[PDB]
């Protein structure tokens, strides 16, 4: 009865997608398939995060304005997140007129309820730009254990936060120039003012995974303190209402994008659904965020406090990931392992690299490992040596002798139903984002797949007498436990799956209709439906990537 609203982070109308980023879009985009696979009524949204001065930076690098700079990203990402079967239902951008009005009503509303406070603070001036400097572009030297080279808010030797104001000696990064020190009004959002509402709010059950919990008492401790929520002009991005020259800092108006996707695209398929039916205090239905671990302080702090001050509701759950690492290592351009998704695409099929994420995707916040031997190795046995190859075993003989038409009756009636009835467990597993365990669930099935094949032995049956049904009978079973496979790994491996509805001639494949055990069904003559993974074309990718 719940309805879902799901998204991922936006990314920054910056730079390209890569491999890393992908972990959590994959993540989301099967649990997305297969909670409808499973009867749920699912809005998946994202969008590109187009405002600031990282963007504005890009589009001069570029010789462009920031309109066309993220005009441009906006359809490389939907490129990218497409080729990968990462399927939003809508794609929006957080510069748009939507999310320009919604973030004036938080605003607004957050400011009459008394959650805002202007005054002057002390900020480094760039000379040569002419422009205030936040924190990410201001380096020099930590106050307290002196080390060079560090960025405005916090020291990455021993820890100490502090104003960009207290670094000794420091510059531009804009310019190199030495910034000077001047007077700016900033905006405030008054955190603090939620300590306890989101001291409730961070440990409801569901809310966050149970590893951020040392995270978030590390976050109470140190306190919440105001958060500056603009920027001085020259700033891309909104200009906060009755402040002119003043901007909202990007990540005020980013997850708005989130909201704001949703409402563009109700507008145009949705017209059973409203915007309060998700975002009203009363809503029933459930908001969740796939995010990296990352921004979890924008997602679990800031957002729903934001939100509350709106008299908004808040999300359901956030869904937290960790980072991949690549052969046991950061991702680096000298390794060529800092790889674009379109990189990847132009060598290996996207859906190597949803099965390899899948099997060993779970619920925990961990960094997952992508190493290339094994990806090789993984994904060729099993799905090409196993699971594909349990069609061909079986299609073989309906094929060639059988009029490609499976047996009348189902001559392993209890097996077929054990394979279904596997069904409840896996998609629990997917429900609960334990990917690992629902491959592992579906490859064990396989497994008992292959044993059936291999103890009926329909190529000695073939050349028997008299066994012409047998092998019709066994590999007609085959068949409907390869067909139950197939759609437990439709979430992960949709173009496969479609490949199977086409080879099966199947009109349904959600996992109400695995119930309908096939008889008297003609399919079509089986063809590969996956290549394996080459070692050479994984090499010519990371080739590619120095
Ligand atoms: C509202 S999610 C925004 C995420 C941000 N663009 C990032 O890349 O970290
Ligand atoms: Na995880
Ligand atoms: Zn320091």
């Amino acid at each position: 009865m719940r309805k879902i609203l799901v998204t991922n982070a936006l990314p920054y109308a910056n730079g390209p997608i890569h491999m890393g980023h992908l972990l959590g879009y994959i993540q989301a985009d099967i649990w997305v398939r297969a909670m409808r696979a499973m009867g749920h009524d699912v809005t998946y949204v994202c969008a590109d995060d187009a405002h600031g001065t990282a963007i504005m930076l890009r589009a001069e690098a570029n010789g462009i304005s920031p309109e066309e700079q993220i005009a441009n990203v906006q359809k490389e990402h939907i490129r990218d997140f497409d080729g990968f079967g990462v399927h939003f239902d809508h794609y929006d951008s957080t510069h748009s007129d939507a999310n320009k009005a919604r973030s004036t009503d938080i605003y607004i509303k957050n400011r009459e309820a008394g959650n805002i406070a202007v005054r002057p603070v002390t900020q480094l001036f760039d000379p040569e730009k002419g422009m205030f400097l936040s924190d990410r572009f201001i380096k020099g030297t930590c106050p307290k254990c002196k080390s060079e080279d560090q960025y405005g808010d916090s020291c990455e030797v021993c820890g100490t936060t502090y104003n960009a104001t207290e670094l000794l000696n420091p510059r531009s990064t804009l310019s190199g120039a030495t910034p000077v020190e001047k007077s700016s009004d900033h905006y405030f959002f008054k955190l603090p003012n939620f300590a306890e509402y989101l001291q409730k709010w961070t440990r409801d059950e569901g809310r966050l995974p149970l590893s951020i919990a040392n995270k978030l008492d590390e976050w109470f401790e140190a306190g919440l303190a105001d958060w500056d929520i603009s920027r001085d002009a020259p700033y891309f991005g909104f200009e906060i209402p009755d402040a002119p020259n003043k901007y909202f800092y990007v990540w005020v108006d980013a997850p708005i994008g989130y909201m704001s996707s949703f409402e563009n695209y109700i507008k145009t398929k949705r017209p059973d659904l409203n915007f309060d039916d998700f975002w009203k205090k009363d809503s029933q239905n459930e908001v969740y965020h796939f995010i990296g671990k990352d921004i979890v302080y924008f997602h679990a702090l800031f957002w729903p406090a934001m939100l509350e001050g709106a008299n908004y509701r808040t999300p359901t759950g956030l869904f937290v990931n960790g980072f991949l690492t690549v052969n046991g290592q950061k991702m680096s351009k000298s390794r060529g392992t800092f790889i674009k998704a379109e990189t990847y695409l132009q060598h290996l099929n996207p859906e190597y690299l949803r099965y390899y994420f899948a099997s060993k995707l779970s619920d925990k916040v961990e960094d997952s490992d992508l190493n290339l031997d094994d990806f090789v190795q993984k994904v060729n046995s099993d799905l090409v040596g196993k699971v594909v190859n349990i069609a061909s075993r079986c299609a073989k003989f309906i094929n060639s002798s059988f009029n490609n038409t499976l047996s009348s009756t189902c001559a392993e009636s209890d097996l077929v139903q054990s394979f279904i009835d596997a069904g409840d467990s896996i998609a629990a597993a997917y429900e609960a984002r334990e990917f690992s365990t629902a491959i592992r669930e579906i490859m064990a099935l396989a497994d008992r797949a292959n044993q059936y094949i291999d103890e009926k032995k329909p190529w000695a049956l073939a050349k028997q007498e008299g066994q012409e049904q047998q092998v019709l009978d066994v590999c007609s079973v085959g068949i409907n436990l390869f067909r139950q496979l197939a759609v437990y790994l439709a979430p992960v491996l949709p173009t496969l799956a479609q490949q199977v509805q086409d080879f099966l001639k199947l009109e349904s494949f959600d996992f109400e209709s695995r119930k309908q055990i096939l008889v008297s069904h003609e399919i079509a003559q089986f063809q590969p439906l996956m290549q394996r993974v080459d070692p050479k074309a994984v090499a010519a990718m990371v080739d590619a990537s120095k």
